[PDB]
DNA sequence: CGGCATACG
DNA sequence: CGTA
DNA sequence: GCCG
């Protein structure tokens, strides 16, 4: 049977029930801008359980026994086998209140409680934002300025002319320490919408301040249009022939003892690893974060050397980045 | 009924 | 709140 | 919305 848990199954970034999938993430996107988080982590959970099909879903008998399908989720797929449309689909589809909803929450530095205030305030278009520049902060302002090239989609030209400016700044920084592509690249997608690296040394404790060194290393190069630590999230000016462009930057550096739990933290997918830390602490009574794995009752933490010893000792089959696509 | 992942900036 |  |  197919696995509850996202965790529990492989998921490639290629499927075979794509219209299925993405009706039901509308759906639990419009959950989202409602405040329905529950309801917005079902219908995820349920357009995953299709991504790890084998094949096409054809006719509505292939649903029964599927975790996460219950009347809803089913009479989505219903529909669109029926009729190739879901009438509550194509209604929050062509709702102004959803479309101003993903225009805004699309911005860097506004997320659904920011959008839907400025949706109650009759904001309908960038412009309008830009119209009243007090009501923002300094990194929405940002967002703002960036959005277009920040709507381009980044290709693997750019991640790898990105990560030869960061693993210069990092070496110049620290020598020994290292750059890991993490986040969707690293699962296998050729495209995405920002870049992530993981920056590590495997001395403990010698990464110690390394992140704004970093920063102003990549500054005093002029690469840095935005940022502000562990996290830094960035807009870079990426150099083009004859131009630039801007492109979203994640930096993250962690102590080796806890890279093995940061790489499989950052490398995602996110439902992935929501699944993966609810697994953890629902079946297996372990504690999971981007830092370690604790055990809440002997109070100790255990010690991975890879993301491999993690799944081994949650009790997982390993899955490779490529099938963690939930 | 109530949970739904769990951090940092 | 925002970010991941 | 689904489920433990
Ligand atoms: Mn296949
Ligand atoms: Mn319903
Ligand atoms: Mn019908
Ligand atoms: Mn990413
Ligand atoms: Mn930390
Ligand atoms: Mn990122
Ligand atoms: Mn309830
Ligand atoms: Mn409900
Ligand atoms: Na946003």
């Amino acid at each position: 049977w197919m696995p509850a848990y996202a965790c529990q199954r492989p998921t490639p970034l290629t499927h075979h029930n794509t219209g299925l999938s993405e009706a039901l993430e509308i759906l639990a996107e419009a959950a989202g801008f409602e405040g329905s988080e529950g309801r917005l982590l079902t219908f995820c959970r349920a357009a995953s359980v299709l991504k790890a099909l084998p094949s096409p879903v054809t006719t509505l008998s292939q649903l029964q026994g599927l975790p996460h399908f219950g009347e809803h989720s089913s009479r989505v797929v219903q529909e669109l086998l029926e009729h190739g449309v879901c009438e509550e689909v194509e209604r929050v589809r062509r709702s102004e209140r959803y479309q101003t909803m993903k225009l805004f929450t699309q911005i860097f530095g506004v997320g659904v409680k920011t959008a839907d205030r400025w949706y109650r305030e009759g904001l309908r278009t960038l412009d309008d934002l830009r119209e009243q520049p007090q009501k923002l902060t300094q990194q929405q302002k940002a967002g703002l300025q960036h959005h277009q090239d920040l709507s381009t989609p980044v290709l693997r030209s750019d991640v790898d002319a990105l990560q030869q400016v960061v693993e210069e700044a990092v070496g110049q920084a620290l020598p020994g320490a290292t750059v890991t592509l993490t986040g969707g690249f690293r699962r296998g997608k050729l495209q995405g919408h920002d870049v992530d690296f993981l920056i590590t040394h495997p001395k403990e404790g010698q990464e110690a301040g390394l992140l704004p060194r970093v920063m102003c290393r990549l500054q005093d190069q002029g690469l840095i249009l935005y940022h502000q630590f562990e996290r830094s999230f960035c807009i870079f000016r990426l150099p083009q022939p004859g131009s630039w462009k801007a492109v979203r930057v994640d930096l993250v550096v962690a102590p080796v003892s806890q890279f093995p739990f940061a790489l499989l933290g950052w490398t995602g997918s996110k439902l992935f690893q929501r699944e993966l830390r609810r697994f953890s602490r629902k079946e297996k009574g372990l504690w999971l974060n981007s830092h370690g794995l604790f055990d809440p009752e002997q109070k100790t933490f255990f010690q991975a050397a890879s993301e491999e010893d993690i799944f081994r000792h949650l009790g997982l089959e390993y899955l490779p980045p490529e099938q963690r696509n939930a």
